[PDB]
């Protein structure tokens, strides 16, 4: 009481008083804002006129960080204090993950509710959050980054879900805070988290069912196959019972793959609650804002996740990302045991029941995915009947093909056919025929091109503007370069 103070009385000027380098976002602009700057109510009209049960269990807010911009950190803390019912916030625990300046977190202990923990050494987000979860005294946990901003009644909608079902790991729609001007922008409420075989976050359109349910309830919560960020609410016992976080992961990976697989495969579920909104400052090429991400992944954490939950399906990930096979990922022994103990379901269960919309190749396919040449993708051009095939610039995806065990390159039941084998002859998309020789292809030169079996003809673009892909005599030309997204070879 004598050592604490209300946030309105907090001296933010002095705090911030003692531009991209230090944090990969405009710090100069961050400091211009007041710790309690106002933000737009990005909620759906429906949320506005809604009541929440007063008996919602209080929560402990755990914010973990490593060298964060003071303005951003502070703005996050008061964001919580001001935007949520004081009685639902047992405490705000700040885990200073070994920041160069102890004071960044220290000086905030003066504020009501804020307790701050420090680390002897850099421990990373996974360990720090575990530390926080343990020091927490509430029954429910709320994890947030050191650079977020809570909106109107963001918390109740999340607590409502967990109270109802301890096994629900709920997240708010994550709004965007511009890293250059900190304008607070609203994200969609009609997209789910997903991924491709290279295990990189991807956005998805809602499911038909989900859509109907939205016709009924416009702000209805929706299940999500892949968590989209690091913001979420969860039961403390359930968090521990399920295995907390994989303490052996490192600072780079997407620990989020592992957390999403484990929740789903082990009984729980993941939900996105539209009425809940929390702004987040995304770095340059963050996957949430830049499709495909930056295009670089230090595989450790991705392997750790794949090797523990995907069963035989990890080979697809490895088909899309060979290099990852040669990336060390440490011991996953205790994790495989946690899975054993928890008797979680297999991945095949997950693909079929949680993320069925992810097209999985046939176990006997030789290669699968989009057929790319430079940034262009092989496309039927919508000519699904004895038609000429061509290319469209790929969509970051689009049209998938399969190099089947029988040596065919098909799109459903249509095969690329070598109608005429004289150089320059256009190929055609036709109904696949079991033993038909005009439909047999093989990869050569390290899966960098497609030759027509029993000939010296290769699939070529040269004629694209003259009528479509054709078969030319294999050569150096780059219009003969083709790559499947994943190769099981
Ligand atoms: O306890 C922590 C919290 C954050 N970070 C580092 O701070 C950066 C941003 O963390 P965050 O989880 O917000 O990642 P983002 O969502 O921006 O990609 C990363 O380099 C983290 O690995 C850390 O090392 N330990
Ligand atoms: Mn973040």
């Amino acid at each position: 009481d004598a050592l604490k103070v209300r946030w309105p009385d907090f001296n933010q000027e002095a705090y911030v008083g003692g531009p991209y380098a230090r944090n990969k976002f405009n710090q100069v602009e961050s400091d211009k804002l007041r710790m309690d700057r106002a933000i737009p109510d990005t909620r759906h009209d429906q949320c506005q006129r809604k009541q929440w049960r007063v008996d919602l269990p209080a929560t402990s807010v755990v914010i973990t960080f490593h060298n964060e911009a003071r303005s951003a950190l502070l703005r996050t803390v008061v964001s919580v204090l001001k935007k949520s019912p004081p009685h639902l916030i047992k405490e705000i625990i700040l885990v200073d993950d070994y920041s160069n300046d102890p004071e960044d977190g220290a000086l905030l202990g003066k504020i009501e509710k804020v307790r701050v923990l420090r680390n002897d050494r850099r421990e990373g987000l996974m360990r720090s959050r575990v530390r926080g979860a343990d020091a927490a005294q509430a029954k429910v946990l709320t994890f947030l980054d050191s650079h977020c901003e809570c909106n109107e009644h963001w918390l109740e909608p999340l607590l409502e879900r967990v109270a109802e079902d301890r096994t629900r790991v709920v997240s708010p729609i994550i709004d965007v805070i511009n890293m250059d001007n900190f304008q607070y922008v609203g994200a969609s409420a009609d997209l789910k988290g997903g991924f491709d075989w290279n295990l990189v976050f991807k956005w998805d359109y809602m499911t038909p069912e989900q859509r109907r349910s939205r016709q009924g309830n416009p702000v209805a919560p929706i299940k999500t196959p892949m968590i989209a960020g690091g913001l979420f609410v969860m039961d403390k016992f359930y968090f521990e019972e399920l295995g907390k976080y994989d303490m052996m992961m490192d600072v780079w990976g997407g620990e989020n793959l592992e957390i999403s697989f484990r929740v789903w495969q082990c009984g729980g579920s993941l939900e996105i609650i539209p009425c809940s909104r929390v702004g987040h400052v995304f770095r340059k090429q963050h996957p949430y804002t830049f499709p495909g991400g930056s295009g670089t992944v230090f595989a450790r954490n991705t392997r750790r996740a794949a090797e523990v939950w995907m069963d035989e399906y990890k080979n697809f990930y490895y088909a899309a990302v060979p290099s990852a096979r040669n990336v060390p990922y440490g011991n996953i022994q205790s994790r495989l045991e946690l899975r054993k103990k928890l008797s979680c379901k297999p991945f095949k269960w997950y693909l079929e029941n949680v993320y069925p919309e992810l097209r999985v190749p046939d176990h006997q396919d030789i290669a699968f995915g989009a057929l790319q040449q430079g940034t262009n993708c092989l496309d039927t051009l919508g000519h699904f009947a004895d038609g000429v095939v061509g290319v469209y610039e790929c969509h970051n995806g689009n049209q998938e093909w399969a190099l089947t065990k029988e040596k065919s390159v098909k799109h459903m039941d249509l095969c690329l056919t070598v109608v005429d084998r004289a150089p320059g002859s256009l190929i055609k998309l036709q109904g696949c025929r079991e033993n038909d020789s005009r439909q047999k292809w093989e990869q050569i030169e390290g899966n960098s091109k497609l030759r027509h079996v029993g000939s010296n003809l290769c699939l070529d673009s040269r004629t694209a503007k003259s009528g479509g892909l054709s078969v030319e005599v294999c050569g150096p030309a780059l219009s003969q370069q083709w790559k499947f997204t994943l190769n099981l070879q």
